[PDB]
């Protein structure tokens, strides 16, 4: 099945997946100087005070910390956004070495890593139907630099022995992922798509233009996750991005 090495990875996937050569596929490089400023763009509004974790999933390609999503707790509103999006999980994307690991791109710079927290559009009931929506999903993706220890980020690392493998998932309850934001909210726009199979094209993409700093040992305990499950040949979580895809006639607005 699909992957990040050389026989699975997301040059293979249209094959399974004919939508990775759609119209609106992410990630994309993010042009500073051909995004536009969008007066018409409300504030955003990201209230994480309610949140309520659950646990800590490694999937074989990431980790996810996934949220009891069932009521109105953790919710994206305002921005590019109509009504309510629910927080169901966040997850990385990161590199082998500091130059990579971020999915988008802003002017063709690399970041260190990518968070991805991860809503639904409420009016559609659930995820799974969200998911068959072109405004289903909106996404806040926030890019990651290796500086100081993201405070916010500890309770996570600390949880990555537990869960090496995958298949493996530890109890991550009482997480407050208020944490994990940078200090301002500024952000360019798209129409897009999940970044990993089955890629579909049903997501609002916020990412966020002020990195979040992290240590080099944050990093690099990350980079000691496994790919394969227990008593597997060990295959080191590294790279596990895809790269940014065309723009194709889409526009980035900026909130700026
Ligand atoms: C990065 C990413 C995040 C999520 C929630 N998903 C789940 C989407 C999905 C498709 N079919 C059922 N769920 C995927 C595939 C990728
Ligand atoms: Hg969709
Ligand atoms: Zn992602």
């Amino acid at each position: 099945h699909w992957g990040y090495g050389k026989h699975n990875g997301p040059e293979h996937w249209h094959k399974d997946f004919p939508i990775a050569k759609g119209e609106r596929q992410s990630p994309v490089d993010i042009d500073t100087h051909t995004a536009k400023y969008d007066p018409s763009l409300k504030p955003l509004s990201v209230s994480y005070d309610q949140a309520t974790s659950l646990r800590i999933l490694n999937n074989g390609h990431a980790f996810n910390v996934e949220f009891d999503d069932s009521q109105d707790k953790a919710v994206l509103k305002g921005g590019p956004l109509d009504g309510t999006y629910r927080l169901i999980q966040f997850h990385f994307h990161w590199g082998s070495l500091d130059g990579q690991g971020s999915e988008h791109t802003v002017d063709k710079k690399k970041y260190a890593a990518e968070l991805h927290l991860v809503h639904w559009n409420t009016k559609y009931g659930d995820f799974g139907k969200a998911v068959q929506q072109p405004d289903g999903l909106a996404v806040l993706g926030i890019f990651l630099k290796v500086g100081s220890a993201k405070p916010g980020l500890q309770k996570v690392v600390d949880v990555l022995d537990s869960i090496k493998t995958k298949g493996k998932s530890a109890d991550f309850t009482n997480f407050d992922p208020r944490g994990l934001l940078p200090e301002s909210l500024d952000y360019w726009t798209y129409p897009g798509s999940l970044t990993t199979p089955p890629l579909l094209e049903c997501v609002t993409w916020i990412v966020l233009k002020e990195p979040i700093s992290v240590s080099s040992e944050q990093v690099l305990k990350f980079r000691k996750l496994n790919f394969n499950g227990e008593g597997e040949p060990e295959e080191l979580m590294v790279d596990n991005w895809r790269p940014a895809q065309p723009l194709k006639n889409r526009q980035i607005k900026a909130s700026f």
